[PDB]
């Protein structure tokens, strides 16, 4: 299965927003100390903290409480862990979000379940302090999770600066919600070199920083210019080069032709580590035109 | 009889191809650990391989997985290839197409059977990964077996840049349904040179990879033409100059000539090896005229 | 009596051709390791060679099979060459040919009769595993059998390139049906230098290779001319200047003259080795007015 | 009494065309080691040959296998050879011909009887075979008979080269006839110096080669004129100057004058030797008139 948990406040709004959008096959959970905010947020199971430590008051900028109102209510928490792909989604540099965010991890991993944590960078301007926090919660993730994605804040001033802030905050959900609509694709209806989870398992397997989305096109080279604008999204870290993993699903129609197809694997080869292991397949459709969708993951 | 058995994802493709086509004498089955493509597969005999390792899932990139699987369910497949003709398809490269291809092909060189491999070469632009357990599985592959055709993707690419997904895995299976359509040939319409069973079993038996299928022709040189064509398939492989087997089985009209038929035989006798050696046959029937097909067989 | 047996493919479509056509006073047999073809041929007494080493399929490429296969039905098979004149036709290069003549050969030699084997070459340009395995067929059967006829088969390619394989074989077949239809006929109708049995066991039991056939004419120099024709027949390219017998056996009407006859007998007499030893003989009957058949046994 | 006896297809052939023609006084007899010969020939006493060495087949161009068939019948071969004159025809060169001829010569020698053997020899133009084997056959049978007569059948080439096969060799039976007539008339009937088998046994006893035959003429010198004809058949010539016996009766109606005699006596002794025996005879009847039959027996 699919499940997809918010660790913090800044996970919380993650959830709401995937959730209003609304996946197939992805169950939404929300984890977070402070009652106040999981009474606005929308998601089907809100698992309170450590109310017996915290009450319900937010924690603060102390990453240690946050520790210490988890690995409490663990007894609770073991039963949403139970399934197959998770999503652990996080703004780090917080007060649980940074603290609760490891011990869910290494729970998960006890539960022999595919991982894949989203985390958001601070804003460079909140401050050395707020920063020094997010940097020691990502070093210590990596360790237990088997694949990190980084979202840097501040990049969204730089690539959508004039938005009404939620807007702005969207895009960061982007590659969250492209992911998770891109793999319940992938575990679903097959054909032709179609992958399955092990697929997936094979390729996100203690590797650490990972790149995932999808895109659309639908010129005429339609799966060359979605995997092209799908690898190499905006607000990501360019960074492709030491790269040891891929996969690719194009999704395109009956026109597709062999040779774009081979040139889309060539695309994805070239621009990564020679010695690359590319675990790609091709879904095919007669319902839709030159339009082909193309999802990506890196690692 | 002449069984055709799968393995992998290209492996219940081409069952899937022979099967909508429509195969005479021969009994289709596929064998692939991921349940989801035995399940949108159309076969008569869907032997899932070993659940018991990795139910559903698939091998993915573990070669050492599907040889594990396949050897779980190693009694369940002996009874499948107590025949007299197998031909196993898989494409190399994958995960259980690697594993499965070796235990098989000795189970049922174990019941005292004639093996024809049929192998797919990964996309050169595709990953060294793609590449060295593709170059593994054939070289154990061509151990095990007696004859082995290789048709690599890359060739496609260089034959038919165009058309829709579906016709350069077609062409790519044009090969197998061309030879199995002119086995099935020689066992019935005996002729005035007339071939068995036994013929067959003197050129599939030695040697290491081969060419085989048929093509038609219809000018005054029907049988040379024909044979000329069958004998150069584009997308297989070129190396005649190394050959030491034939298996003409010129199948004409009655406006054949003596001149045409030792033309044709000659047309093959000057293309390979001096001391090769010619096994060719002949049927003759009324209901064809001028038109003349060619079943070629070499190794 | 008259027994003509025919061991593999070539043996059993010359019986075929032969029963189609008809002849009077002989029988005909089969033997053939493939029953495949014994299915199809058309034939009198049917017996299936090999019957376990072989089981029905064929021999292919190995005269060993063929010679074993001869071995192992030795029993079933002595009681039909019990006779007097037996007549057996093969196609070099087969397992049911080179490797099942000297055996039968040799069976019917240690059985007081007389022996005449009529041999069929393979193509030239058929390998040179063909070739090699005819002339070792053909000097394996030379030895042991008393009279041979060899026809290579290029002969009709550079002969009579003129219909199907079907209607050019039987071009081959002129041999052995003129020699049955002129064998049988010494047995029949005496006439005033009647010739029987005991001069034809001693005109081909010399050594080597006969040249023996007939041939008809109706202009003024009857005799002369059909016995120019039937001496010097086509596919007989084989040197005729060393002979040591003759059956010339004049068939004409009461029209012959002494001077015909005669010149007759000396233009065979004088296309030979000087010292010879003719039995010539001649029928004469009020039926034929002019035509004068030509009956030649020649050695 | 008279007695004819056939040995070989020549002699079955020669004792047909004398039986067909008739002959009075004399009785024929057949003596062939093949049946199918004896099945067909007109004869009264029709014994086989030795059975028992060889069946009703033929010779086989081998003088030693007919002397040993013969041998094993002599019991019953002697019991025809007991008569006053014999006549033993056969075709040398053959089979039976020079085997049993020589036998019966010796049985008939034995048994106090006077023989004459005609002999025919083959034609030049069949090899040398035949003819050593004619010149060993006549070799042997001068020893053991009395008087032989050699018509060579190259001889009738040059006398009537425009007949049939059936009525050409009747030209080479009338010298047989003529013998067989002309000692009938002798015996039988009376006349005026009234010649009897003593006259007879004289001049036909261990001489060798020798002229019989027998001529008309109705010219105004009757005798002379017949006479002339039956010294000089066309067939035998031979020359007459070195002749040791004469039996030149006549047998001239009234016209006849003692002139006409004397010519006729005188004309035989002036061609031959001056020395020997002439024994004349005349026989006078007044039916015959002008024309005079001539008989001579010269040797
Ligand atoms: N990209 C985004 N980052 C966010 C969002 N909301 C918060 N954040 C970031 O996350 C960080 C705050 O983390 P949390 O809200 O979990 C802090 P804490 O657990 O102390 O929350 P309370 O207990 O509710 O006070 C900080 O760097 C914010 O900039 C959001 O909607 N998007
Ligand atoms: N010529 C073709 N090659 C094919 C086809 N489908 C797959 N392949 C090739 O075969 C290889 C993939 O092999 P498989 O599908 O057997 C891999 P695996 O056993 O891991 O499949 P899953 O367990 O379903 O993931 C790869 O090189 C493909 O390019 C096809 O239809 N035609
Ligand atoms: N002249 C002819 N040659 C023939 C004919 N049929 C076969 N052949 C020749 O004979 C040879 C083939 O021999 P066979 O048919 O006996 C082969 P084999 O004994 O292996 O029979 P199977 O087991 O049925 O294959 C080859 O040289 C042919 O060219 C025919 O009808 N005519
Ligand atoms: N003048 C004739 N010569 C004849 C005649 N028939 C045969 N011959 C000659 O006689 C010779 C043949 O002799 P035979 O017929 O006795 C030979 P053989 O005893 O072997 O006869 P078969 O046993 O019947 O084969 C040969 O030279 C013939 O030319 C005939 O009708 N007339």
């Amino acid at each position: 299965k699919i499940t997809v948990i918010g660790v913090g406040g800044a996970g919380n709004n993650t959830i709401t927003r995937l959730k209003m959008e609304g996946v197939e096959g992805a169950t939404t959970v929300a984890v977070n100390t402070d009652a106040q905010g999981l009474l606005h947020t929308i998601s089907d199971q809100k698992i309170l903290l450590g109310k017996q430590l915290t009450k319900g008051l937010g924690a603060g900028n102390d990453p240690k409480i946050g520790e210490a109102a988890a690995k409490e209510a663990i007894e609770e928490l073991r039963e949403v862990v139970k399934s197959d792909m998770i999503f652990i989604t996080c703004g780090l540099g917080g007060g649980t979000g940074t603290g609760a965010a490891p011990v869910i991890a290494e729970l998960a991993k006890e539960e022999k379940a595919l991982t894949v944590s989203i985390v958001t960078l601070p804003f460079k301007a909140e401050g050395v302090k707020r920063e020094a926090n997010a940097r020691w919660g990502l070093e210590q993730l990596l360790k237990v999770c088997d694949s990190v994605i980084v979202i840097p804040n501040d990049r969204i001033l730089e690539i959508a600066p004039e938005l009404s802030l939620n807007e702005a905050f969207r895009l960061a959900d982007e590659i969250l919600i492209g992911g998770v609509k891109g793999i319940t694709e992938l575990i679903f209806k097959p054909g032709l070199i179609n992958l399955d989870f092990a697929d997936v398992k094979k390729v996100m397997n203690n590797k650490g920083t990972a790149i995932i989305g999808m895109a659309e096109s639908a010129s005429n080279n339609s799966a060359v210019e979605a995997v092209e604008l799908a690898i190499s999204n905006p607000l990501l870290d360019v960074d492709v080069s030491k790269a040891s993993a891929a996969l690719i699903n194009l999704c395109g129609g009956p026109n597709l032709t062999i040779k774009h197809a081979e040139e889309a694997i060539r695309c994805v080869a070239k621009k990564i580590r020679e010695d690359a292991e590319i675990i790609w397949g091709v879904i095919i459709d007669q319902d839709m035109g030159k339009l082909t969708r193309a999802t990506v993951i890196l690692s």
